């Protein structure tokens, strides 16, 4: 499908069923867009709710995670699982402190320097709280794309070049609606029988050719 066209479909198809009414998509900053991806990256949202309300009630800012006990951050994380990303976050919001001035970067290179951040995380960050052109590559994006029928294994360093595709279907114009819309679509085409209630539905190669289950690859 057109690139062109790929934009245009997901953000007409956000507009209308785009749900950006989570604690992280409403009066947005880079601050809290980043705490909520990181808690995101290996939790449910349901699960993430209440403690995005609670760690944003207790730090308000990134300066106050930076300056709290690191005891503290992990017995508010209790319950998330994956505790290294709570180590990480507060290593990077005491970078943040540190190199920053407590004034969350807005650049790529230093958010994407941040413990815990890559390419995705701080392309995600900037997007969706600033509108920087950056285009994203999650578990749920991955599945979209590969499903241009690309049937390699991401964990293979061809195929992740390959779909990062993502850079061509993403706009400047709208990125932010575009890239939560991308991954709206791939959290709610799931792994197995995908929606196939999709924007993407008339073009979608795995769709036409009933072939979902061949994209992404599996690794060998
Ligand atoms: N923006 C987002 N919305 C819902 N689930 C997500 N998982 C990762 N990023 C997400
Ligand atoms: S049409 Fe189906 S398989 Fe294709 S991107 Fe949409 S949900 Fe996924």
């Amino acid at each position: 499908m057109q690139a062109s066209q790929f934009s245009a479909q997901v953000l007409d198809w956000y507009d209308k069923y785009g749900r950006a009414t989570l604690p992280w998509q409403i009066d947005k900053t880079p601050y809290k867009v980043w705490l909520s991806e990181v808690m995101l990256q290996q939790t449910q949202v349901a699960t993430v709710i209440p403690y995005f309300e609670r760690f944003m009630a207790r730090f308000p800012t990134v300066t106050d995670l930076a300056n709290a006990p690191l005891d503290e951050v992990l017995h508010l994380w209790t319950g998330l699982g994956y505790y290294a990303r709570a180590r990480n976050l507060h290593k990077a919001a005491q970078q943040v402190a540190t190199l920053h001035g407590g004034k969350f970067p807005e650049t790529f290179e230093e958010v994407a320097a941040l413990p815990g951040v890559g390419r995705s995380t701080a392309g995600a960050i900037l997007s969706l709280s600033l509108g920087k052109h950056f285009p994203i590559l999650d578990g749920n994006v991955k599945r979209v794309l590969a499903r241009y029928a690309v049937s390699g294994w991401p964990g293979k360093k061809e195929v992740e070049n390959k779909l990062w595709l993502s850079e061509q279907v993403t706009p400047a114009v709208g990125v932010e609606r575009f890239n939560q819309a991308m991954m709206d679509l791939g959290a709610m085409c799931t792994r197995s029988k995908p929606k196939c209630l999709c924007p993407l539905q008339n073009g979608c190669i795995a769709a036409a050719n009933n072939s979902w289950a061949l994209y992404p690859g599996k690794k060998p």
